[PDB]
Formats: structure tokens, sequence, C-alpha cells
């Protein structure tokens, strides 16, 4: 109950919110019907329109009036903002030529510039090209600022958890906004676009902006617009808030636009009714910018124009149906639309099956438009799976198409031409970034970049301290002419141990067996000793940022870190030149294992555990394929160079090492690798403890991997080989679910040739998500800046076309 009987005189768009039932006058009130009973007469005055005319001109100030065109509007600070080029001759912001902002030229009292985010809902990256000649405002923003050719969303591409992790940085899992539809089983809730749960508090975690900046002493203006408030007022409120005292005046801001996403539903992303939504858009950009320079504030605040998703051709005939697929479809919840989530219909039911639900989902018809999967085996780069409100079973969802429960789902609840909300690597999925202002670079072109970044550079220019989130903060300095974060590299916790020959052959009783000069050697000793490591470790060893114990290894061909706790490498690097030439392993080899003389035996793994172990097997870290000669391909039989492989992932590992390896390296002019094991049991992203592990090779101490990364670097300059490159680097990743089936791939049947490489696209990864997932830090000795070095461990090769 709100008693609506008292009066927003003087209050109207209030920055502070008064506790019910005293009557409200911000723009939250309308959502809650609870505006004071004038809030529509006093606030949202509409009276003679937008714009100043020329009979307008001087006139006696009429306070009904919805914008003013009198003497004293610019003390005033309510002008329309057209004001001064119709009454005093001046220019339009579009019309004026962009000149360099150097330093910010703000008027007195002015602490710091203020930020304006400009954010606009389903504006798809290639609008800013294929739009450009209605969008004049925006290009001009685009081209005097620093820009990205697009900039990549989080999974889900949907509305709530792109603006919140917009906000936040975190990504949905740790945010909470995991969708625009959830249940909360600890709360046994559910949350809505439509209604009021969605309002309560315990939906939404991490430390939005907004709060960011209180709690530092920084004044927030509204985040949220009510849908019936009209942009022009939106705008002219914005306007009126910087003219404010010094004290009262907030340095942040946010505008919202529903457009263009609310016609791209009817009428598909590049439907011709489009062009009028991106004109009207502009136009608003237009008035602010008018707005701001009538101010004399248009050299002055740093403006951020920024979408949430884009927008995909997506109509109701392609819709597949689970009901064509389940006979119990009734005894399931699902989550329908763009992405799938399934839960059973009732936790009393004991007869639901999860195991039954996949299998009856996999690979079913020739063109199936959707595939299963247990969430934790989602590729990791979608970092969705950590939160009691995402479903064990997931769907991902082909671009273009939708999955619903039943057909009566679709034609009881065509209308729709577009939607949003698929895999984040799909090209009309990416959305857009401007940056205008003092702080940002002169017309500058920056990479492709994620959301997740903006929050710290958002701090930034804002002097504020960011809440731990999952940016990676200076990553984005190269956006910014000034306010760089400067951060330094992380200090290594464990130092490694470096072993000598210390143990006889009869020592080991491991139950593996192997067939096996002065001048060769001395130079074996070399080898032993490190004599290759400047060829095979290009960019120092990476450091290991927790306590345990481990040991470098040296070899002719590669290098790596062996960790006694876990008994396999953590990480092994080796470099293979465009010269390069595979071999085969010869045939008195092809069961060999040989004990490692520098490492104890109650360290080591052992064969017998394998010949035990019905359903696992073994693969090496550094290939024998690619050894240097034929006395060097012994050292990749060593016991130290093994790790478990299910006989299912040794055809995708064989594959990569025998025939994907050489090709980068002739592509690519020589590459650096560096490989090793993953273990995320519990699926949060980061590397487990040893009490984390939940399977081992039977009977034995030898923990099984979850996962198995590979980094790949060259030159960026690829007329430079790789062991010798004089400037930035060139990189791809990926982090391969280590599954003992091949269900995933609906062509694995073939020859590897037709769907390994495919495989390996899907589970492509940033460095970063291995530093998370390993606890270790890459790149440590390299000639380049460290800022530099942070841009390239978040880059993505995402496969997709232009
Ligand atoms: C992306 O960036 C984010 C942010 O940096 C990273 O997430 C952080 O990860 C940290 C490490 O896992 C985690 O630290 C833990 O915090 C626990 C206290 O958490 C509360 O306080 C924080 C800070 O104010 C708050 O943000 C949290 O909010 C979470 O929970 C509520 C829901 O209840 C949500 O509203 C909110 O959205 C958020 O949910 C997310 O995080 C939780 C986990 O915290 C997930 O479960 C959710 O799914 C969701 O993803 C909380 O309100 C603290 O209790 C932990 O301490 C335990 O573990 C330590 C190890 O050091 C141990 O020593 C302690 O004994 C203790 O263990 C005890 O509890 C165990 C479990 O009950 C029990 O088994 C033991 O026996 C012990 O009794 C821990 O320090 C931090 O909370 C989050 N922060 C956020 C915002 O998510 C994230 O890792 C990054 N991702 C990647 C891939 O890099
Ligand atoms: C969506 N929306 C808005 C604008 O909301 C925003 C604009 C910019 C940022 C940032 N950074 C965040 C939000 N919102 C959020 O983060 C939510 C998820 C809490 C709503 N007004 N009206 C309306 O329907
Ligand atoms: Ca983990
Ligand atoms: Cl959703
Ligand atoms: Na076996
Ligand atoms: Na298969
Ligand atoms: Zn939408």
């Amino acid at each position: 109950w709100t008693a609506t009987s008292g009066s927003c005189k003087g209050r109207c768009f209030e920055l502070q919110e008064v506790g019910p039932p005293d009557c409200r006058c911000d723009n939250l009130c309308k959502s809650y019907s609870s505006c004071c009973h004038d809030f529509d007469e006093l606030c949202l005055k509409t009276a003679r329109g937008w714009e100043c005319t020329k009979d307008r001109c001087g006139e006696v100030r009429n306070e009904e009036n919805a914008c003013h065109c009198s003497e004293d509007c610019l003390s005033r600070g309510d002008c329309c903002t057209n004001y001064q080029v119709v009454c005093k001759g001046e220019s339009h912001w579009v019309d004026d030529d962009c000149e360099e902002i150097k330093v910010p030229e703000c008027p007195a009292g002015f602490v710091r510039p203020p930020l304006i985010i400009f954010s606009v809902d389903g504006f798809r990256a290639s609008y800013m090209k294929k739009g450009s000649k209605v969008m004049p405002n925006i290009e001009k923003l685009r081209s005097c600022g620093t820009h990205a050719p697009y900039m990549r969303p989080v999974y889900p591409t949907k509305t709530f958890p792109n603006l919140y992790t917009l906000a936040t940085g975190l990504y949905p899992e740790s945010h909470g906004i995991v969708g625009n539809s959830m249940y909360d089983p600890v709360f046994d809730a559910s949350f809505h676009l439509r209604g009021r749960e969605k309002f309560n508090h315990r939906w939404w975690g991490g430390q939005p902006l907004w709060i960011t900046a209180t709690k530092q002493g920084v004044r927030a203006g509204t985040f949220f617009w009510s849908v019936s408030i009209p942009h022009e007022r939106r705008i002219l409120t914005i306007l009126q808030w910087l003219s404010l005292p010094d004290n009262e005046r907030p340095s942040v801001y946010a505008f919202y636009s529903e457009q263009p996403d609310f016609s791209g539903h009817k009428y598909g992303p590049f439907g011709p009714e489009m062009t009028n939504p991106l004109r009207e858009i502009d136009k608003t950009v237009g008035q602010l910018m008018d707005g701001l320079k009538q101010l004399r504030l248009h050299r002055c605040v740093n403006v951020i124009f920024v979408g949430d998703h884009g927008m995909e051709d997506v109509t109701c005939d392609r819709t597949e149906f689970l009901s064509n697929y389940l006979t119990n479809v009734d005894d399931i919840t699902l989550v329908p639309g763009t992405l799938g989530r399934i839960r059973a219909k009732s936790i009393n039911n004991s007869k639901y099956d999860p195991k039954t639900i996949i299998a009856a989902l996999t690979c079913k018809k020739p063109d199936q438009h959707f595939k299963p999967y247990m969430k934790q085996h989602l590729p990791k780069r979608l970092h969705y799976a950590n939160n009691r409100r995402i479903e064990d079973i997931h769907l991902l969802v082909d671009r273009r198409w939708h999955v619903a429960r039943k057909p009566l789902d679709v034609y009881k609840k065509c209308f729709f031409q577009g939607d949003h909300g698929f895999d984040n690597k799909v090209n009309s999925m990416q959305t857009v970034f401007v940056g205008y202002g003092p702080t940002f670079k002169y017309r500058t072109k920056v990479p492709p970049f994620e959301n997740i970044e903006l929050y710290n550079v958002m701090c930034d220019l804002l002097g504020l301290k960011p809440a731990p989130n999952n940016g990676t903060h200076g990553s984005l300095n190269h956006l910014l002419r000034t306010n760089t974060f400067r951060p330094t590299m992380p200090d290594e916790v464990s130092r490694p141990n470096y072993p000598g020959i210390m143990y006889l052959q009869s020592e080991f009783d491991l139950g593996c067996t192997c067939d096996d000069n002065k001048l060769e050697e001395l130079n074996k000793r070399l080898h032993t000793k490190g004599s290759t490591k400047e060829r095979h470790l290009l960019y120092g060893r990476p450091a290991v940022l927790y306590r345990t114990s481990y040991d470098i290894l040296y070899h002719t061909d590669f290098e790596s870190g062996y960790s006694e706790i876990f008994l396999m490498p953590l990480w092994t690097s080796y470099t293979i030149s465009k010269q390069a030439e595979v071999s085969s392993i010869p045939e008195h080899l092809t069961n060999c294992v040989r004990p490692d003389v520098r490492v104890s035996p109650g360290f080591s793994q052992n064969c017998l555990a394998y010949k035990n172990d019905k359903q696992m097997s073994y693969g090496f870290l550094f290939p024998p394929y690619l050894s240097s000669s034929p006395e060097a391909k012994y050292d990749a039989f060593l016991v130290t160079n093994m790790v478990p492989m299910y006989p299912a992932f040794k055809r995708v590992w064989a594959y990569f090492q025998r025939v994907l390896v050489k090709k980068y390296a002739s592509e690519r002019n020589g590459v650096n690798v560096i490989s090793g094991p993953i273990f995320d049991y519990n699926y949060d992203g980061l590397r487990d403890t040893e009490d984390e592990i939940k399977q081992y090779v039977e009977g034995s101490s030898i923990p099984v991997p979850t996962h198995y990364y590979s980094i790949i670097t060259s030159c960026l300059d690829f007329t430079q080989p790789a062991d010798k490159c004089d400037g930035p680097l060139s990189v791809s990743s990926f982090i391969l679910p280590h599954r003992p089936d091949n269900d995933e791939s609906c062509n694995s049947s073939e020859d590897e040739s037709k769907w390994v490489e495919e495989l390996m696209k899907m589970h492509t990864a940033r460095v970063r998500d291995i530093e998370h997932l390993t606890g270790l830090d890459f790149y440590r000795k390299t000639s380049r800046s460290y800022s530099e070095i942070l841009t390239l461990k978040t880059y993505l090769h995402t496969y997709e076309s232009e």
C-alpha cells in the first residue's frame, strides 16, 4: 500500500528513493504503481513538443512546456536541445569538424569528467557499416573516438544477463542472472521478465557500477528507465542533472534504448522496417550531443555507446520439438527458445533419468538443429555451469532455430522474424562499442574484446577501485589516453626443483617395458642440462601460483614442469619449425614406456594400473611423431611424459599431434606449443585441489584429467619464424573435454579428418581461461609490454567468417 497522495512538486526524478507508503517520484515508481498523483502532470510534461522553433525564441517562460526557448533556460538547464541552433545561430554538433580532445575542457567545479553510458538493446555489430548512411551522429562518435569492429557478449546472449555483466564485470554464472527466466531451488522461487519477483534483491549478485560508485563517494544517476518515459525526456533529465550544484551532481549516468531490439524481433535484423528505428536512435544521440554542447560539456564528458547483443533471423517454422524425440515429454519442464534447459517436472518422480533423456536427444535426426549437453560438458569458454539456477541438462541451439517442448506451445502461447540468445561466438550475436571523450583515444580502432572487460575500464574512468570481477584489469589499457591501470605480474608461489640422475633402472617396479661414444654422450648430457631450452621455451617458464611440489625436466625436443603430487606434467613446452618432419612410432617401440632416472618410483605412474584399468589407456604430452631424431625419440616414451587417456579421446589427441600440429607449423611459420592436463571436477572454472578429484586410474593414485589444453603461439608477422620473432605474438588455444565416448561428434564413426578439427574449434579458449583452470601464469619473459601481453591472454580465436 502506497498513500499516493503526497506530491512530486520540486521532486521530479528524485535521485534518492523514498521509503513507502510515502509516494515516489523516481523512474521505478511507474513499475511499482506508487507514483504520487501528480507525477504525470509535473514530471512528464509534453506541451509543445521537443524542439525550439523561430517564433518560440526569447519567449516568456511557461512552466507547462516540455522544454524551453526563453532567455533564462540555460541557467535553469532546461532548454530544448536545439535551442542555441535555432535561436542563437549555433551549429549542430554533427556538422562540426572533429578536433582531438587532448585534455578535459570542463566548467569550474567539475572534479572529474562525467561518464555517460548510452546502451542500445539488440544493436548488431554490422549495423555500424550497413546503417552508416542513416546514422550521422553515431558515425561521428565512431570515427572520431575509439571503436572496436565488434564487442563479444556473454552467453546466453539475452538482455538481462548482458546488461548486468556490463554493470558487474561478472559471468552470468557468478552474478546469478543466468537467463531471462529462472527457477532457484534453494529459494524455491521463480524469476520472470513480467512480474514482481525480479525486483527482489536476492537474485542479483556481485557489485554493480552504481553501488561501486556510491560506496566510494561518487554519485550516480538512474540506470533504469520506465518503458513509458519517452526517450526525449530521458535525455532532458540527464541534461538537467548535469546542471545541479557541484555537491549534488552525479558523476555517472545511463541512457537505455529498447530499440532496435523491439523492431528486430518483429521484422528480422535487416527487415526494411529496420531503417526507421536506426534513424530514431541516431536522432537521440544528436539530441544528447547538442545538449552537451549548449552546456559546454561536449569536450568534457566521456560517452560510451554500447550494445547488449545482436539479432538473428528466426521464424516459427524453424522449431524443433522435444515431442519428436521423447516419449515421456510431460514428465519434463523445458526453458525454451534459443537455448534449452531441462529439469524434472516433479521432484517426487524418482523414475525421471537424465541419462536416458540425453541419449534420446543425441544425434537422432540427420540435420538435428540442437545438441544436448550435461552442463559440465559445455565448452569451457561459455563459463555456464557453476550456478544452482542452471539446469543439469542443456541444449545448445543452432543459430536461426528455436527448441520447444510440444507444437501446441508455439501456436497457443507466425509473429516474430528475429531472435537472440545463441552461443556468444556467433557473428549475428556480436554487438557494438564506441568510446568518445577526453579519456579515450582519438581516431583509434582497437581489436574486438569481451563485454566482461568494461566494468574495470568504467571504474578507471571514474577513479574507482573495481570489486573483484572476471575482467583482466589492464587488458583494455590501449583504449585509453590516460587513467591507465598499471598491473604487476603475479608472484610465483612455488619454485621448481631441477633433479639430476638419482635412481637406477632396477629400483623401478612399474610393470613397464621398452625395447632399448664420447662425442654423442657429451651431447646428450647437455640436452638433459637444458642446452636446447631456449628453442623450446620461448616465453620463459610458466609461473606456478599455488603451493606445490614440482620438477623441471629438460630434453632435446621439449621441456616440462612435472608435478610430484599429480604424477604428471602440469605443462609441456616444445617448438616445431616450418621445416620439421613427421615420423612414425617404430614397431619395436609401440608399447614402450621407460622409467625416468631423475624421478623416484614413488612419484611415478606405473604401466600395471593401465593394464588393470579396462576403460583407461594412456597418451603422451610431447608427441613421439615429432621427435627430431631416432635417438631423441626415446625421450618421448618416458613415464614422466605419459598421461591418462580414454581410447575414444586418443582418436582426437592422436590426430591433433600427428596431423594438425605440423599443419599449423606450415601455415604459421613455426609454432610453439604448450600442452597439459586440467582437473575441474566441480565445474567452477578454477583449478581443483587434490582433495577434489573424483576419478583415478583403477587401483592407483594417478588422477584422471577432466580436460586437456594446448596453447599455440607464433609471430604475428608470419614472415618471421616462431623462434625468431621481433614483435607482437599470435595465439590460438583450446580446452578439449576428456570424454570416454565421442557422442558429442555425430560424424565420429568417420575418419578423424572429417570431425576432429571441428570439435577443437568448438572448444577454442583464451589463455586466461587456461590460467584460471591450472593456476599457471604464461608469457613471463617476452620483449613485449605487460598490457599488450594481457590483451593477448584475453584473445579468443572464434573460427567465424568475416
Ligand atoms: C569470476 O569472478 C568472481 C568474483 O571474483 C569469482 O567468484 C568468486 O570466487 C571465490 C572463490 O570461489 C568466492 O570466494 C568464496 O566466498 C565465500 C563467501 O561468498 C559470499 O561473499 C561474497 C563476497 O561478498 C559474495 O560475492 C558471494 O555471493 C555469492 O553467493 C550468493 C548466493 O548465495 C549469490 O547471490 C552471488 O551471486 C554469489 O554466487 C556465486 O558464487 C558462489 C560461491 O561463493 C557460487 O556457489 C554460486 O553458484 C555463484 O556462482 C557470497 O555471498 C566463502 O564462503 C568461501 O570460503 C570457503 O572456501 C574457502 C577456500 O578459501 C575455505 O577456506 C573456507 O573454509 C570456505 O569453505 C567453507 O564453506 C564451504 C562451502 O560451503 C564448505 O565446503 C567448507 O567445509 C567450509 O565450511 C570463498 O572464499 C567468491 O564468493 C566468488 N564471488 C562471486 C561474486 O561469485 C569467480 O571465481 C570468477 N570466475 C572465474 C572462472 O575466474
Ligand atoms: C533494461 N532497462 C534499462 C537499462 O538498464 C541498464 C543500463 C545499463 C546498465 C549498465 N552498466 C545496466 C542496466 N540494467 C541492469 O543492469 C539490470 C539488469 C539491473 C536491469 N532501463 N529500462 C529497462 O528496461
Ligand atoms: Ca575446480
Ligand atoms: Cl533464458
Ligand atoms: Na587399460
Ligand atoms: Na559420435
Ligand atoms: Zn530481444
